[PDB]
């Protein structure tokens, strides 16, 4: 067998069915012959090759195979793998190398020092020493992808390497079975699980590892079980709990004091599938109160290294969630009160608010509607206003890097088909990743994209004003027309300028057949 | 003094006046306050600025600087910066990274390990351990960058940093200056002019350095010393040579045997400037013939050592051609011949080819344009239908990285603002930074961009033909529209279905006051 | 041909003849078939063989090759790179690697990630993608040490690459010449001349490439010209300037405020061939006073950026030394005055004062002896103390790393067969490297060993006695007998208990025939 036969047959053995992809010619040999039982999925950039992949991962719960040209593919994906670092991503990325009679020369397409230049941002990265090596190269990265915490892989392969022959003995690579499916020792768990059921005041902070486990009605269990309080945790670039449970007390505010003070009075504090804590603004103060302990459950030794307070326990988080939900004792305590409605701000006949946006949105979307966010000073008010049920229902990119949600949602809506994807993007951010909406329209994948159109890096010229900082250059985007770009790579373009419009365009682009792209007026 | 001004002020001393940048947070300290007599040039994505300031620095020969957010943009940027590495382009690359008391717990837009996110292609990257450091580590990226080989470095500098006291001591940045213009000793010299003077059938092979450097008219007078043919080096970033000299022979074909079978015959084959050699096709065979001795000037010791033959000096181009230029005898050999004119191709009424647009092109812009290639499979044609009289005349992305040409055209027309700049781009390239378009609306940089329409990655269309590879997916890009994309971005948009249209919008164009998009179908 | 006769063959073509080792499975296929004119220096650990490598390498003013055993090997010798890589000492380290076959699955002995393991203390670091890369990778090592600035760089190569066929096409490697005898332009050249020549009271700093470069000679011709004294840059590892020139002044102290102060008045301040400035201990104050302009020619783009004051200019320091001395004006001032004879320090008929014990050693050594130092609390009286009238005469670990002196002074011995070497070695520091004396029974390299036995690591009590450090523990090394480790060894060994011993013992071993170590005792 080839070194290509063997690749893809372990490709398919473990899953695998997809390639995510922009072409260069170090890769011809790898895609040449491509079976006729995968799908390429093209796309115009790589940070949108990336983007696409890494939606179809985290909605799938499944890795996702990228295949990049060398060392400029790679490095126009940098971006987009700093998020799928933050976000756990099982991302497998291979690039392909020159042919290796050329690599001393540094020919033209050689990726020099191949495996540092997508350091920090990746858990594995390796070029194989010989051309035998990659089948085997191969299933090391699906399996460092794949393990917890998960996270983007990469794996140079030159040229030449694919028609050489393969070992036979790689055919044991095929079918291993690697599990991290773990969770705490018997009589440890029974100690936590009597914290747990001990606690006065109980309360539950959980992040993005909750919603990939899919482990968020295990912890409606919990929640109901312990009476407490659910919080995401901050940055949150995942929905881990049904937006209008009870429970539900919606996003923490990304600051030191403002958590702590938020958890004054919890004698426990329970955070599953979260670093403790991915603040963001400067707000110095106490990590906890006095009277607060707070106990971490996190798939990353990373994380529980770094948190600043806590206990913490590595083990996966569908495993610990379901076991703790199914352990602990069911409380006397009354059931938390839901949180009242947000109030409706003021709409005139004109440029729309966010919050008017986002009741809309929550008002006609479907039930098992799937957000992104990339809307960067409009964040909170979208946690508010949409009740999002069901898992997997919400996107923001992990490591705060823009052009993520656009080439993401493309990614989301061909992993859940029957789940109408609505990206809400900022016009500032819209631009990053913009060449992604053409795969959207070669493939027909029906996402929806709502351009919130201020005119500005909103969130920049907010930030500038709490510092008071004058002459600041750079924080206004004027002159950029969203229904031309939709035309340009082929999607549906729709406007609204008020709400009126913003209703019909939901309506009309609800009911399409294809994507489609609404630019909307936004109060600036 | 604070940091920010002693900054600035290095910055100013040391002839910087530009930042080109995509703002964020962590930056914010950075550029508010920003000085009346700099200017931001503001890009929509990383790519994009990295690839406007890359031809901002070459064009003008001097360094260019950038501001990128944390490790998200730093990220986007990547691929660029590894054409920047190749063109030894002077580019002085700062990065926002987060407060210093958020950086251990990993808040939101922290750069984790930040230098080694751009490694390997850079030529130093840092992150201060104080404050007070950083003016003194930006004296070192603005020295790094600069010395030969010249090339992009980074610099990573926390959001706190700025307004901390700066060192008094930092005045002394301000004035350094730094030198590398050397040339070998003139013993060495003299043993090298006396093997020029002495050669029977000397050639010359010139690479970017040379332009760089701005020693083409040393290397023509060389040329014409020696009674040389020049040809240019394979894979060329730059043209070194004017094409219509009678002594030019063009651009070598990238293939081993092939360059060893045009230099054979030739007894002494002087290099400067190029790599020995930026080869890309397999094409095994010999690196020179029985009788070919090889001598490379290279400003870079990484050229010199991989070299697989011939001796080499490491020197600064532009001292070396000097130097050689008025040394060498005048030879009593006969003058080069001048290449003929290449063939007109047939045109009929219908769709372009491409050999009709450059010969178009050449007939048409002002004898002083740029032009900037990245329309991939035309490349040979284009070199042989444009006569290049001056320096600075021709930018292909250097490392293969495509999105350059796109976002370098803008920063070459902000450098030459006299020359029309005419980037030449296929239409699957232009899509990797299409949103570069929008900085040349929005400052007025009447840039012209003619998009090459083929439909498809010609360039690997035709590969795989050559291997005879089938079922390779990914090679076509149909349905995108450019004038859309240019409409979308606020530039003007033309077409152009045959010849008398293309004459038509280039006439147009030419006489534009702004930057100007052609989309013209060619032959597929 | 083998890549093993190729790559022997490229070797002795560029000049090596000697490979110093520790030998190991991964090298066999290396090693095996030894050829006939080739030594082979063993050393017993590999901090021993680098140092002995590296001594011999900076007294022969060449490359010097290096072979270990993978990982544990390369890692046992990367303190001996840190001295290496500031010293800029061109040594050639390979290593050898697990068959490419058994790679994948981390065999024993497999290097992992091998390029990086010696970062950052290297000039280049790789692993060939194929066998027959090896004998171009080994090129590209041999060229990258060998250029300025010169340092050590490692290539590590898997055990099956040996036994592969070369390519025909590496003999093109065999005779290559690359220079990097570089000088300024002869128009800036002109310029720095005159800057020299107009000053009023210039004064000359010298760093350790004067010494590598054998410039020193010239800058005594310099020295003379300018009528300016000349002081040795702080923290010196090697000795530039002969040490009782009239001009000479000395070892800077290494602090800033130390230098300004020495160096105010000085209008022209010339520093050739040392970073600006190796400064150690704490000392803040001005980099210069008001009034000094400071010009440094350096062989090291690093050095350049990173002084924080004066201009500067990147070449080689033998061609610039040679160049300045010939072309600079004859002052008409007067020739400064020598330094006064050192004081004798008062010593009764116990323990050696170490003042007595270099007075001793210069009055006994031949005029042409080399010493080292890693004696660390006796630098300053060791500099003032010995009359080194040669270049070459002197030796101290560049970075500050223990472990030095000891094995390089065995190569130093063994690069200079007819100059007696004398290393002056604290009895902690001796510890280190101890087993590098064995090197000198085996091969009877008859370097003499002065062991400075004060029962403590004494800078280190000194800098605690500044500090007013109280309870820190480790200072103290008791309980060690030298004269027993030289048996140990096979070294001869004597002691002095007083200065009629030491004078006993000096005289027999410089008429000794093979090493010898005196165990001196020192006031402590
Ligand atoms: C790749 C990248 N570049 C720059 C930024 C900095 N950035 C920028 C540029 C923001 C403004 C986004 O503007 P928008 O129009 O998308 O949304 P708002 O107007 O609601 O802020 S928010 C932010 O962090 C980033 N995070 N990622
Ligand atoms: C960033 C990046 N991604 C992918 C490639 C691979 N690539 C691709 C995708 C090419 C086709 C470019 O198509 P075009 O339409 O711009 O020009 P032609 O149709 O003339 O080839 S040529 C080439 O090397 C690359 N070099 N750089
Ligand atoms: C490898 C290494 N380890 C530790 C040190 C720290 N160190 C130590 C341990 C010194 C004392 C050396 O003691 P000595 O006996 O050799 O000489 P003195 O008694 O004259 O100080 S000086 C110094 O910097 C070092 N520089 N290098
Ligand atoms: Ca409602
Ligand atoms: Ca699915
Ligand atoms: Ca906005
Ligand atoms: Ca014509
Ligand atoms: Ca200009
Ligand atoms: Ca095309
Ligand atoms: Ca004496
Ligand atoms: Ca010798
Ligand atoms: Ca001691
Ligand atoms: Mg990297």
């Amino acid at each position: 067998a080839s070194v290509h036969g063997t690749t893809y047959e372990l490709l398919r053995r473990q899953g695998i069915d997809t390639v995510f992809g922009n072409p260069g010619s170090n890769a011809l040999p790898f895609l040449k012959d491509f079976p006729e039982d995968f799908r390429y999925i093209l796309a115009l950039q790589e940070a949108c090759v990336v983007g696409i992949a890494d939606g179809y991962a985290q909605a799938s719960r499944k890795p996702a195979f990228i295949n990049l040209h060398s060392a400029a593919g790679t490095g126009n994906a940098m971006g987009a793998l700093s998020n799928a670092w933050n976000s756990h991503s099982p991302l497998i990325v291979t690039a392909g190398q020159q042919t290796r009679a050329m690599i001393g020369v540094e020919a033209l397409l050689t990726n020099v020092d191949a495996a540092n230049l997508p350091r920090p941002l990746v858990k594995w990265s390796y070029e194989p020493a010989s051309a035998a090596e990659v089948p085997h190269a191969m299933s090391r990265a699906i399996h460092m992808a794949s393990m917890a915490p998960q996270g983007p892989v990469y794996l140079s392969v030159p040229y030449d390497d694919w028609d050489k022959d393969a070992d036979p003995q790689s055919h044991h690579l095929f079918d291993r079975h690697v599990s991290s499916s773990v969770r705490l020792n018997d009589q440890d768990l029974d100690i936590l699980v009597k914290a747990l059921n001990s606690a006065s005041n109980p309360a539950i902070v959980l992040g993005p590892d909750v919603d990939a486990a899919n482990a968020n009605a295990d912890c409606v269990m919990l929640a109901e079980r312990l009476k407490a309080p659910v919080w995401v945790a901050p940055s949150a670039p995942r929905c881990p709990f049904p937006t209008r449970h009870p429970c539900f007390r919606g996003l923490m505010p990304a600051g030191i004091a403002a958590i702590s003070q938020l958890l004054e009075g919890h004698d426990v504090v329970l955070v599953i599938g979260a670093p403790v804590f991915r603040y963001h603004q400067y707000d110095p103060g106490q990590y906890l109160k006095p009277g607060t302990r707070l106990i971490s459950v996190t798939c990353d030794p990373l994380e529980a290294a770094r948190a600043p307070m806590g206990d913490a326990i590595v083990a996966d988080i569908g495993a610990m969630a379901s076991a703790l939900a199914n352990l602990v004792e069911e409380s006397s305590r009354q059931l938390p009160t839901a949180a009242p409605e947000p109030a409706k701000v003021d709409q005139d006949a004109g440029r729309l608010h966010p919050e008017t946006v986002f009741d809309t949105l929550n008002d006609m979307a479907p039930e098992n509607a799937i957000y992104l966010n990339e809307s960067t000073s409009t964040t909170a008010q979208m946690w508010q206003r949409l009740n999002m049920r069901n898992p997997g229902s919400y996107y923001f990119c992990a490591a705060g890097g823009l052009g993520f949600a656009l080439p993401a949602a493309i990614g989301v809506q061909l992993a859940e088909p029957e789940r109408q994807v609505i990206a809400v993007i900022g016009d500032g951010s819209a631009n990053y990743s913009i060449s992604a909406l053409w795969t959207a329209a070669q493939y027909n994948i029906p996402t929806i994209f709502v351009i919130m159109n201020n005119g500005t890096y909103g969130a920049l010229r907010w930030f500038a004003g709490v510092l008071e900082a004058e002459n600041v250059p750079g924080l206004d985007v004027p002159g950029i027309d969203f229904r031309a770009l939709a035309k340009g790579y082929g999607v549906q373009a729709l406007k609204a300028d008020n709400l009126e419009q913003l209703k019909g365009s939901l309506q009309e682009a609800l009911s399409a057949k294809g994507p489609v792209l609404i630019e909307v007026s936004t109060v600036s």
